[PDB]
């Protein structure tokens, strides 16, 4: 709720940035700048291999960072627009939820820990398969289902 | 309660020394002499890499030694000036607690065992992070966050 910041361009909202651990993450394909006067001055590194950019959080903001884990048991998870179902190694969301411009939203576990960042999604009749970026011990990985499109 | 001795310099209180296990421990950066007449006569060894000084406990005072362990599960702990929380590999306390000259205080477990000596910390708005000297199997180790300052 407090860890989400908006990225704007010419008055419109393009997407969100999130503070996790000690790093700031922003999707690579999203245009614009960060509204916060202090975060806007950070230098970023880019990698097109995962569509990620990251930077180091300044000291005085560390108390506002969210917690994270890597464990992914089967069950139900929550996010800004409702619940998301995890089964079979894939995230699914009821059709109609989510629109372009809402990329960068976290997915939370029951205790509020971050498990994934949503970057678009695929088209299917009754249920939507999501395209996500997740992590593991000392690695990151990009998981993209067939037919995924950018949001 | 009984294991803490006061170190003074020219009438002013500089810090505390702890009697733990079979050793007397004092932070290296604190000046002054030990109030106890017997302890002031001991020979000391120094290591500037860990900011520690220690000496062997004399025979007739050993009955005052506290117990200790090395296990550090996540949870809550207590100290002289309030509560301390341990999570994420760091010890943190609410902002405003702690003042210069209080260095050398123990952190206690639920059963009264010593787990750490506190030597300063880093300060931000809502919370502070402590700089601590801790130990592990057959070694000692020093953990210091970015921006820490001495107390």
């Amino acid at each position: 709720n407090d860890c989400i910041f908006e990225v704007k361009h010419e008055g419109k909202v393009m997407g969100y940035a999130c503070l996790v651990g000690d790093k700031v993450m922003k999707p690579a394909h999203v245009k614009g700048t960060i509204d916060n006067a202090d975060l806007a001055k950070l230098a970023f590194k880019r990698s097109s291999k995962y569509d990620l950019e990251c930077a180091q959080i300044p000291v005085h903001m560390k108390s506002d960072a969210s917690k994270f884990t890597h464990e992914k048991p089967e069950g139900y998870y929550n996010w800004h627009h409702g619940a998301v179902q995890y089964s079979g190694g894939r995230f699914t969301i009821p059709t109609g939820a989510g629109k372009p411009g809402d990329s960068g939203r976290p997915i939370f576990d029951n205790k509020g820990r971050v498990v994934a960042i949503v970057l678009g999604g695929a088209n299917e009749g009754a249920r939507t398969a999501l395209s996500v970026v997740t992590w593991n011990k000392d690695i990151v990985t990009k998981i993209t289902p067939e037919g995924a499109e950018e949001w």
